[PDB]
């Protein structure tokens, strides 16, 4: 299953716009973690503030624009805006990928107000130094010297942290290896914890299948909303099909179970992602389920 996924195209669902540092901080400190936001930056008027949640920590990427038309979030440059958001997919910033943009109206209850990077205190975990240098020379690995400072701009591990090196770059390091800071002491939770390392135990991917290099071509162009009342058309109901196998959830109450080889009776499809149907007498809420929307009535697109 895929954590990411969200659009990577659409302004109107990840830019943020007019947030800045205090905004920002406070649309995701914490949420529900794996929550974006790209605004304009508050600090160099052009370029732009990705802002991740994770560990209420809101881990705070710039993204520079570039004279040739493209986009470089702290020294890594990409082509484009949403060409890192797609790199993150499986980068894992702190310690989680970019699962969906942060709602351009975010309006929470109360408590997780603010708070510019807690993950435990205003100590520990954001300024590290290294002593011990292991030159890598990765974004995996972090090129750290003899006495530079990094930055811990994400820890996903409670062995290896991801910090900036005195460059800025980004690279995992080694915790035997450093020197942080203003920091207290390992006091147990005082230290975060993401969790005691995790692991997801699911032996049918023992051997499992490379992620393997394959650029698809995915059609494209300009987002497809149409906001018109639909003239005469003479559509009827919506029809998909299950091309992925889609079980249920421990949560689940309303989410409909399908699989491949199977049509799908979709009258009503919310614009929230989770459409209304009634299949194989059992009807609810689906996340698309993995289907396609076609039209398998005309013999146009019949095959």
């Amino acid at each position: 299953m895929s954590s990411a996924r969200f659009d990577s195209s659409d302004r109107s669902a990840w830019y943020m716009g007019p947030v800045s540092r205090q905004e920002a901080q406070t649309r995701l400190q914490g949420q529900r973690h794996g929550m974006f936001l790209v605004r304009d930056s508050s600090t160099c008027p052009g370029d732009y503030v990705l802002s991740v949640s994770e560990n209420s920590r809101v881990s705070h990427y710039i993204i520079n624009s570039l004279p040739n038309r493209r986009f470089k979030i702290g020294d890594q440059e990409f082509d484009h805006l949403p060409a890192l958001l797609e790199f993150y997919k499986i980068h894992y910033l702190d310690t989680t990928t970019l699962i969906e943009p942060a709602p351009r109206y975010p309006s929470p209850p109360m408590g997780s107000v603010s708070a510019p990077n807690l993950p435990t205190a205003e100590d520990n975990l954001e300024y590290v130094r290294t002593l011990y240098d292991f030159p890598g020379n990765d974004a995996e690995d972090l090129p750290f010297k003899k006495g530079e400072i990094l930055v811990i701009i994400e820890k996903p591990e409670e062995q290896w942290w991801s910090a900036r090196n005195k460059d800025g770059r980004v690279g995992m390091i080694p915790v035997p290896y450093v020197e942080k800071l203003v920091r207290s002491s390992p006091h147990g939770k005082h230290g975060n914890r993401n969790s005691n390392s995790y692991g997801i135990p699911e032996p049918a991917h023992a051997y499992a299948q490379p992620q393997t290099t394959t650029p698809l071509p995915a059609v494209s162009g300009s987002p497809g909303a149409a906001i018109t009342p639909l003239p005469s058309t003479q559509n009827g109901p919506v029809f998909a099909k299950a091309i992925q196998k889609r079980v249920p959830c421990a949560y689940d109450k309303t989410a409909l179970a399908l699989e491949v080889g199977d049509i799908v009776k979709v009258t009503r499809m919310n614009i929230n992602g989770q459409w209304e149907g009634e299949v194989n007498g059992r009807k609810g809420l689906f996340p698309f389920t993995h289907v396609k929307i076609f039209d398998p009535q005309n013999p146009d697109e019949n095959e």
